[PDB]
């Protein structure tokens, strides 16, 4: 009864996300690619920035997204502004300007993915948190299912006609998402927030900011108009900024693990090597949600988000040692002999190995996403104030970004000349003079320490 009623509206957000993710991974797949094969070819470097400048702008854009859902609009028609602009900037591809339709995309998608999480999360909230839970889980599912489907469908479709329509079919998606969510907001009655005095808090944030200038923040409020909401709202946004804090590594690692399993991978259509982790996501999620919940709640094991975050780190670190154990195998061996192979349209040299030597760290880190991502999710819908979910949605992927963008450096600073763990990595291939082991081994070390940082973060704050 809890998943009954409503389950059409849950079905048409669930379809509507898994449009809006599978055109944004039809967009980033070969964006680079498109433009440096494209009559205007431009050189690496600049396809390289422009890719980052895009990636940079989709994570800054979330909490601005948040901020905006949240004052001086709703959730659906905040979503609705964001998804046509996002198709409006998605229609230029297919035809300064390519700058624009980017910044535009870059704002739709940043607004969409900080704003549709908590509306469907208010949507279930009828329920107790199990529900919530049940559909986070079919959430990531759906987001998965789409990342495979457009990943399947570019290279489908693309070699039947032109290419110009292996852009043209994310656009159509996007489209198609809009008209199903207009249909659903027909029926919709999703508990709307109809935020209007939401705005006000925003405000009042800002006055006690300077309470502050001018439990030290409880008692100076009592006095003041500040009625216990908005400082308890203050207070759980005080304590949940460190848990974001401490998630910023894990993140890195996350990012810099999903970049160097698919090089290292390269070595034993490219995107299909990244499907891999989807496919596996797709064979773990259903499982789990008819297996693994149900067992905790008949020996009532059931842990908080903290805890199934830390068991999703913790078997990070296990698929970062076993990824490490079997690049040193992997280098003892190619000690002796190579294969040239072509994938593409380039040539690599890799070992005499088979790949599914690659399946158990694989489905490690997708045991660890399906114990971490959604549980973080969770939180971030938990712990936030109702009156800002969405602020915190953005600030949360804002967070992601930095940390990514940490782990980017970090790859950087590990590839200096007195490093020398790597000096062909400049050049496309040969990485067979290198030292990735030492890079797997340096990330597990940190990835045991952030989780060790986290934990202690998460006792103390489940302590208060």
């Amino acid at each position: 009864g809890a998943f009954a009623g409503r389950r059409a509206a849950c079905g048409a957000v669930l379809l509507t996300e898994l449009l809006e993710r599978a055109a944004f991974y039809g967009i980033t797949s070969n964006l680079v690619l498109f433009l440096n094969g494209a009559p205007f070819c431009w050189e690496g470097a600049q396809a390289s920035e422009a890719l980052l400048l895009f990636m940079g702008l989709t994570y800054l854009g979330s909490p601005f997204g948040g901020w905006l859902a949240d004052a001086r609009l709703g959730r659906a028609r905040a979503i609705l502004l964001s998804l046509a602009l996002y198709l409006l900037g998605m229609l230029a591809f297919p035809l300064p300007a390519t700058f624009a339709g980017l910044v535009l995309v870059g704002l739709g998608v940043a607004t969409v993915k900080a704003n549709i999480t908590p509306f469907g999360a208010d949507q279930v909230k009828d329920r107790g948190p199990e529900a919530t839970r049940r559909f986070f889980n079919w959430f990531y599912w759906s987001i998965n299912l789409g990342a495979i489907l457009s990943l399947g469908g570019i290279a489908y479709i693309q070699q039947n006609v032109s290419f110009v329509t292996g852009y043209a079919i994310p656009t159509v998606c996007v489209g198609l998402a809009f008209v199903v969510f207009l249909c659903g907001q027909s029926v919709f009655i999703t508990k709307p927030p109809d935020g209007s005095a939401f705005t006000d808090m925003f405000k009042i944030l800002t006055y006690s900011c300077c309470s502050q200038k001018r439990f030290d923040s409880c008692k100076m409020s009592h006095g003041g108009p500040f009625t216990e909401e908005k400082v308890e709202d203050v207070k759980a946004l005080v304590k949940i900024v460190p848990v974001f804090l401490a998630l910023i590594p894990y993140w890195t690692v996350y990012f810099q693990m999903q970049t160097t399993y698919v090089l290292q991978s390269l070595h034993l259509p490219a995107a299909w090597l990244t499907m891999f982790d989807a496919v596996l996501i797709l064979l773990l999620i259903p499982l789990k949600d008819k297996l693994v919940d149900p067992i905790l709640r008949r020996h009532g094991l059931l842990p908080s988000s903290l805890k199934r975050i830390a068991v999703g780190m913790f078997f990070v670190m296990c698929s970062a040692f076993a990824a490490g154990i079997l690049e040193s195998k992997r280098l003892n061996l190619v000690k002796e002999k190579t294969i040239n192979q072509t994938i593409g349209n380039v040539v690599y040299h890799a070992a005499d190995l088979s790949l599914w030597w690659q399946v158990p760290q694989y489905l490690l880190i997708g045991i660890s996403e399906i114990f971490a991502s959604i549980a973080g999710l969770e939180f971030a819908y938990s712990a936030a104030p109702k009156s800002m979910q969405s602020a915190i949605m953005g600030l949360f992927f804002f967070f992601s970004g930095v940390g990514s963008f940490v782990g980017s450096g970090l790859l950087a600073l590990v590839s200096i000349k007195a490093i020398g763990w790597m000096s062909s990595h400049t050049d496309f291939g040969n990485i067979n003079g290198c030292y990735l082991n030492y890079y797997f081994f340096l990330l597990a070390a940190i990835q045991g320490a952030t989780l060790l940082l986290f934990l202690i973060i998460s006792v103390k704050y489940d302590h208060h």
